[PDB]
């Protein structure tokens, strides 16, 4: 997250870190057994880390649970990033508490202008590279479809939305992918892509989670 703030330990209790020897992507806990992330984050051998603040130090609220399976969306295209969503099942259920909690799925799609909280452990600089160890947060609005399309001609599908600031300065970034965009207490987005970070006229692009609720629920119901 570029241009954000330190969230505070365990203030974003549905945020998980995906670890394969190291943090590589975020995710969102949606019930005790399942995490939502980005399909472009798929790999084998994922360990889900819950209850994290400083991802380099054991601080006492973590739960580390290996994935028993990953399910990438049936229509994910890694060239266009259309349908950039996957589900990850935990080998055992998380212990839910005030610091490890699931985020409800939306009932309807959020509108442009709605305020959202975007979070992750990604790079904090537009130019060059500095990772944070503690979780970062950014409040940002959803942008109109028309401005998202004008920002990225030929590349915004009906499964994507933009959020952030056309002026630049404040955006998600590398290492935040797969993490949450929460608006009015529901998961509306997944950190997906953009062109650099925090550049003028290049806001972040997010998977539109409200399009996937019926796939999510029916996949969980049979896996
Ligand atoms: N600024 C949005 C965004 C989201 C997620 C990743 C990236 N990114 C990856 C490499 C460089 C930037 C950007
Ligand atoms: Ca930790």
């Amino acid at each position: 997250i570029v241009g954000g703030y330190t969230c505070g330990a365990n203030t974003v209790p549905y945020q998980v870190s995906l670890n394969s020897g190291y943090h590589f992507c975020g995710g969102s806990l949606i019930n005790s057994q399942w995490v939502v992330s980005a399909a472009h984050c798929y790999k084998s051998g994922i360990q889900v880390r819950l209850g994290e603040d400083n991802i380099n130090v054991v601080e006492g609220n973590e739960q580390f649970i290996s994935a028993s399976k990953s399910i990438v969306h049936p229509s994910y295209n890694s060239n266009t990033l259309n349908n950039d969503i996957m589900l990850i099942k935990l080998k055992s259920a998380a212990s839910l508490n005030s610091r490890v909690a699931s985020i409800s799925l939306p009932t309807s799609c959020a509108s442009a202008g709605t305020q959202c909280l975007i979070s992750g452990w990604g790079n904090t600089k537009s130019s060059g590279t500095s990772y944070p160890d503690v979780l970062k947060c950014l409040k940002a609005p959803i942008l109109s479809d028309s401005s998202c399309k004008s920002a990225y001609p030929g590349q915004i599908t009906s499964n994507m939305f933009c959020a952030g600031y056309l002026e630049g300065g404040k955006d998600s970034c590398q290492g935040d992918s797969g993490g949450p965009v929460v608006c009015s207490g529901k998961l509306q987005g997944i950190v997906s892509w953009g062109s650099g970070c925090a550049q003028k006229n290049k806001p972040g692009v997010y998977t539109k989670v409200c399009n996937y609720v019926s796939w999510i629920k029916q996949t969980i119901a049979s896996n």
